[PDB]
């Protein structure tokens, strides 16, 4: 009588959401929805609304912003501003109140948008996989809980998201992941963050801020420099302004085992000997794909090497109607990455109009303090598949940062071309301004935009993003993957 | 021998100066520049480095974001963040005396630029036109007073700017313009800026921040509605922001006449009849092609019939070998674009590749608070030009506002179209990040973009900047030139 | 919420019905029962009820007793009951309609019963078996149908009952079964039932009662002896019987091919070659347990030799909480036991007082003309498991039938002991009165009643059933096999 | 030498007959059986074989198994029988004339088991005792007719059975008794027969059959309620069942006088004042055991108070070597219970075992319509016996009536227990099949059979029997011989 659905999805994250909005609403489709709980917090931290409205995009953002106050209030001195200094007292209590009820917000909409949409119904548990047309709720992770629903399904979404991934040292379960630190009683007065990662750099500004008197942020790193993945310059660079901000960078350390003080503080000890005792111990090592309480095995879905779902340019698995998307395919953790993914899996199968999504030129941010924006290509990734290789470079202290206080905060821009025909192949900055301008850069690559486009339009002036238009020559070359300055007077 | 160069330049401001710098280190010429002062303020504000530096773009960006403190202060309440409300004051001499030290900072350095650029000549005095080919340097703007150099020029570029107009009001004496203003001794407690330009209201916000308790900023403008020539919802809505921040905007309104008080403040009398007292009355109705020294009648260099010096699309005037940039041509009053005026009449005059500024789709932007970003066409004018025309528009009160308390503070973005073929023509923001937002939409607009580029295009999570990638259906169209909430009839 | 049931069933027949009720009502267990049809008739014939309610028991012995009416008419005349003889017609569409009424009636009751009795809830559609713990309902006998439930299941029953067996020769499609007779809109002039077993046995009386004028019903059997399995003076004489009463009765004959005719009639050969002709060939060669339908692979429930489930003492199966009852595990295929077995199944599980169904010394029928009665063991059955065997035989033509004339209608009793202590080991009876007369027979054998108990009761005159006190001396002996009339003289 | 045997036997009856037939077979004694005539019929009636063969239980069995086709004709329409409903009539002549070749048959083989049987000689006359070892055979019954034969005998076995009781009202000369009805010419029109008991009832039935059109039979009884001593529930039922098939019941009546009318028809007056008119009075008020004509005072042979012939248990009189069994000891007079009797006796006395007839828990049976079968005791009288008495019972009417159109026959079961060990005292049972039903539950009493053995057993589907096998609840008790619907309180 009701029949399957049209389409079922585990996991309601953002790519989750997308699909079987886009289908409900645009093609009239039965579409099912399973997740494991309808608002924020613990014990599954994720909910209705993904990752990204939970425990990722929405909350960091408002709590970097509210960490942001702390450079703010010092910064005003400069420009003629006082107010009684040692009366200032950063309430984390306060904060993190004013983000749950934000995401609460958010929760509930969600819960709404259900409730009024036919062919669109939303089911609390969880979701494992039991035939290859057949979506198993339960009421609890456990593969032997009891079962509230069985979802006959046409079309199947994988959406689980992904989770941290945690070390196995001893004592790792005196340790949190990017999960718990939302939902900490009190802000801890000394924090360790692991891991070279955009998270543990995000958090590590949040807990600086918001620490109370006589804290110490410390993060470490298992390797050399942070940031692995973005381009070097920035790297180094931002490594400098956290420490400069108060944040102890200690690198070439890794963790290797943590326990209990009298006080309910941990003590850490390192593979090098070197101990520190801190109140909180986050693990920010990595997001590994989320796919154990899956049961994929019962359908014989195959894996990439890394532990997450292989899938090709249109989101399909082996299994024929079975599809993945989101950071279960352990490609661009990106929520518009997903969002995008997800609108496009279903205008590809409900609409006979395939349009697949592209992983190349996309713009991401790094809301650390410094902030860091980015799109395409590094200078050194360019290198390995390009003949000759310009890069543009560029960094001035910020116009207003000489009165602020605060000469460290030095802005960087690079531009990163095919020296053959000046296309852009990257653009990444370093610096406050650099998430809201790299988003209209995007577009500039999406439009194979040369070098000779960007210096020559005219400036906003005063800004940074001027200093894009401002370069009109090369400060290196990269010519078969060599780094010289001059490019040799020798052609062919 | 001595005293024959290749170019000099009347005015050390943004084009002369990128003039000359050009001329004498890209292509080996010996260059001359004259400026009446080698640093900022009286008697002459304009100097070594032009308005901009001086007495324009970067004190202001200053004094802006020393403004824009008092709002910071009170919205990081929302973030947890507590403190005596009523032992702040904002020290209006600390925030002058910082924006002195900067900018003579400038100063000192375009200095030295001089001395150790070998061609490149800098001639402290009044610079006029003597023959055809010879500029004369004067110890005064009088005619009348000494001569201290005459420079033989194969070419001479005038680059003077532009300059208050004050109108000739009984008690104008009693009045001050933009100049002045950047170096008051104390904050207005009552201040009356005038006009509705883009000075006014950036000043607006300024001494809204800096009035000392009891103050009242208020600023009027003949006409109905202020900052003409923008988009006309960001201008109503930037006035609905003003008046939630403390200053009161009298609009129809012109003042007729000032006089003195016992005290020794003002008497503003208005043409409607009412008045108003006020510590201030700041001037700024708009600015005049500063042509009145230069005696361009020695000469025969002919004047535009709206006052400014009459050039071609190759800054050339009727007299041959001298030539035109900046706010004396009385065309876009912007740095970037005498500047990049300047680079391209070098590069015609001195290279073997002619190059002209093009003049549309120059993005500039406003700060006011929160500021204005824009690039290109608005509405009206869009309707005048094309056939069908679509406006893409999108405005929320952002999140971060929503809990920070001000929430008046709504994001604005508008994206004009020609809707027979999808091109963007102009873009216009209104919020936080505006102006860094603008930048890189000016490199898509010369890369003719189409509406349909920017959805297309991956987001940046989470942003202002999005909502560019995320209207995909006209708000409204503008068929004809008439305005209408859809289309016609079918087509197709 | 609702959890699982403690007790699905699939199958609602005689043993189905009797286990859900012993269990809603005596123990307030959750039940579900699924069946394929609410109410009697095509296309599947068995509906809620069993094969008993609907196919069966009850609308046979309706028609059986209809068709007794021939010889009541028949018989009359010796009593001095005169009426038009030529104008007596035998309505079969007024005997089906009445049967229909009445089945009807029970299937509505049942329907009843569901409808006001917690725990009890009836699912239409078929069940198959998924899990071990989950039972299937589709809409069709199809494993590839639409589902209309998946029911949760503690304890899974199956109670599917049995099915005709069909023999595999060219043109059997043009046959029907037990099932289709029922349901025939008018009565066969011509009719050939095939097999030796109770069922075509009674089958060929209703027919020949209700046949139009010119019918003969013909008989047909593989083997030498129809009713294998029953006594063999019953077996001869109801041979004889059937023969005086018109039906040619054709051993050792088995239909090798049947056809159509240019008039819709069957068209039969045998495998002697000799050829004949009917309106209705109803196969009756035995029933199969009813199994295919179940997917039993999905779980690895076992088969017996012959196609049935096995289960032990307890109706269990290998797989631990899976059971069977009725005639799906191919025992005696009656419906007095298939409610034994499922009242005992119930009250050893869900009422740990562990009681099971005997199945030796059972009393059956068989509702021929004559019918006949037994309990117990037949004398060459006794012989091959028993030292010495006495057989008690009694053949007198009954009271009323030398006036009746029906001569040949001669009762016959016969009892089976152990000589040893003359424990009765069996008891058959072939002539009316013997269904009714057996069954209070029954209580003896639970009794484990002596010869000598019998023939020491007083009888109750006049009656046939007071034959069996008559009988005090056995008429021949089963001695260590062989079968000799005088028991020889030589001991130990 | 001649004329002296083993045993001489007046009355060559049920008792009788077997007496003899075993002494002469079983122990090779001289045997002599005495008996009025060789063939059934007037004027004497009894004859060679008893009262049973020649006017009793052989007799109106066939008679009432002729009136049943009487319901059979009509029932049969609902079986889809059709035929002219109004050329149905009953032939009472052919009725009489096959009834009378049947028993005649059974005369004539009686004789010749004399002719064929050594030692067994048969006597006609009439028998009386002339001494202790004499039997004097007379010409008749009167003592002044001549002799025909003087035997000696060492013993003497009366068994002259019993004789219709008539009322000595005035016009008893009109009336008959059961005797005369059955040799009359024709059908009562309207019949009168009078009495409670089983003969009375069993007669109503035949002539209800048989009467002419406009016909009338009414039976009368001087209680309140037929068939005392029967279980009450039945009586009541058959009360019912009688009056719904044509038969009125006068109760509390009892004929007065009767007288002719001028036509010859009876005008009967009864005690109340009423008055009938009717065709034939017959009365069945009972039976006297017949002593009349044996000369039992010549020997001394003494007499019940209640009228018979007094015996102990094993048959002897007070007079030494003569012996009385059946109807002329006035216990329950039953052929049964006479055969029994005599051979018991035999056995006793030519034998080395002693055997005494068990005269409890007999079962009997009523062929009324429908009939009645019946064993063991009734509620009323096991309430007087034992402690705590249970009552089973089960009432409806069976399906195969409610099509039939005879709704009124209603099935009864009930089942006397003593609840305090639950053996079976009675067993009452009424409609078809009961007298069949009842012989075999004799045999179980005889075992001391529990209620639980009987629900215990498997029953025979569909039957009526079934019922005995399902009653496990009493449906009201008999505690200390009050009746209640429940039982005391907890107990155990
Ligand atoms: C701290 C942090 C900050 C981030 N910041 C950014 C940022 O600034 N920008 C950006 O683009 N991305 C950011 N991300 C990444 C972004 O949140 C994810 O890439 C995004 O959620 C991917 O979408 P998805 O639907 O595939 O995953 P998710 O949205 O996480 O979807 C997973 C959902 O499925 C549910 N689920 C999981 N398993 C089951 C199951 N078995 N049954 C039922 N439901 C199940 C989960 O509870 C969850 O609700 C951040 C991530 C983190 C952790």
């Amino acid at each position: 009588m009701s029949k399957a659905f049209d389409l079922v999805v585990i996991g309601a994250g953002s790519g989750g959401l997308e699909a079987g909005w886009n289908a409900a609403t645009l093609y009239g489709k039965r579409v099912a929805v399973v997740d494991v709980q309808t608002s924020h917090g613990p014990p599954f931290y994720a909910a209705l609304g993904g990752t990204c409205v939970n425990v990722g995009c929405v909350p960091k953002k408002l709590m970097v912003t509210g960490a942001q106050y702390m450079d703010h209030l010092r910064e005003s001195a400069g420009f003629g501003w006082e107010f009684d200094g040692s009366s200032v007292k950063a309430n984390w209590k306060k904060l993190i109140a004013a983000k749950n009820e934000a995401v609460l917000d958010i929760n509930k909409s969600y819960e709404g948008m259900f409730n009024d949409t036919e062919g669109l119904d939303f089911f609390l548990g969880w979701g494992s996989l039991e035939s290859k047309n057949v979506v198993v709720v339960r009421e609890t992770a456990d593969p032997k809980s009891a079962v509230k629903e069985r979802l006959q399904a046409d079309h199947i979404l994988l959406a689980t998201g992904s989770w941290p991934q945690m070390p196995a040292i001893p004592g790792i379960e005196h340790c949190i992941s990017s999960n718990e630190a939302f939902y900490l009683p009190e802000p801890p007065r000394r924090v360790l963050t692991v891991g070279g990662g955009f998270i543990s750099v995000e958090f590590a500004g949040i807990f600086n801020a918001y620490k109370p008197p006589g804290g110490k942020v410390t993060l470490c790193y298992r390797n050399n420099l942070i940031l692995r993945g973005f381009d070097e310059t920035i790297r180094e660079e931002v490594t400098k302004q956290l420490t400069a901000n108060g944040i102890e960078i200690m690198t070439n350390e890794n963790p290797a085992k943590v326990s209990l003080n009298t006080d309910g503080s941990k003590h850490v000890t390192f593979e090098s000997g070197k101990t520190l005792d801190v109140d909180v111990v986050m693990m920010a090592i990595g997001r590994i794909p989320r796919t154990n309480d899956l049961q994929l095995g019962n359908v014989g879905v195959k894996l990439t090497p890394k532990g997450g779902v292989q899938v090709d340019e249109f989101s399909r698995t082996n299994v024929p109607n079975i599809y993945a998307i989101g950071d279960i395919t352990d490609r661009l953790m990106l929520t518009p990455v997903a969002i995008n993914e997800g609108a496009a899996l279903v205008d590809t199968v409900f609409g006979n109009k395939p349009r697949k999504t592209d992983h190349t030129r996309v713009a991401s941010a790094v809301f650390s303090i410094p902030p860091i924006g980015t799109c395409g290509l590094i200078e050194e990734v360019a290198a390995k598949e390009f003949e000759k290789v310009a890069v543009y470079m560029s960094s001035f202290t910020p116009l207003m940062h000489n009165i602020s206080g605060s000469k460290y905060k030095k802005f960087v821009a690079k531009i990163v071309t095919n020296h053959s025909d000046g296309t852009v192949l990257g653009v990444h900055l370093l610096g406050d301004g650099a998430p809201e301008i790299i988003q209209a850069v995007g577009v500039c690559l999406r439009l194979n935009a040369k070098i000779s486009d960007f210096y020559n339009t005219i400036g906003v002036h005063p800004t940074s993003a001027e200093e894009l238009c401002s370069m009109r020559t090369p400060s290196y070359y990269y010519v078969k993957g060599e780094k010289m300055e001059k490019l040799p007077d020798s052609n062919l």
